């Protein structure tokens, strides 16, 4: 299943957004970050990461597409808008191994409000 993810200057849900901010996944799902605003791009958040997965990084302006095949949490931040709280989730399977790394991964404080509220989601 593909995914679409937008990347927005201010959003319905608040300035510097990934939109949706989370995304329920299954492995071999890909998920596309769209640049509908200019000046954003895509990296890992390296505390919330599974097992295995490399840690990426877009280029500013650019479309990204993740595959996702390893179970668990990936953390997402645009790199620039980090401190203003650019930051998305994806959850692929279900229980998550690294739940609890999410919840206590040090982050900018608007980063961490938004996170809450992404991983109150977890399905
Ligand atoms: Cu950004």
């Amino acid at each position: 299943a593909t995914h679409e993810v937008h990347m927005l200057n201010k959003g319905e849900s608040g300035a510097m957004v990934f939109e949706p901010a989370f995304v329920r996944a299954e492995p071999g799902d890909v998920i596309n970050f769209v640049p509908t605003d200019k000046s954003h791009n895509v990296e890992a958040i390296k505390e919330i990461l599974p097992e295995g997965v490399e840690s990426f990084k877009s280029k500013i302006n650019e479309s990204y597409t993740l595959t996702v095949t390893e179970p668990g949490l990936y953390g997402v931040k645009c790199t620039p808008h980090f401190g203003m709280g650019m930051v998305g989730l994806v959850q692929v399977g279900d229980a998550p191994e690294n739940l609890d790394a999410a919840k206590t991964a040090k982050m900018p404080a608007k980063a961490r409000e938004r996170m809450d509220a992404e991983l109150a989601q977890v399905n």
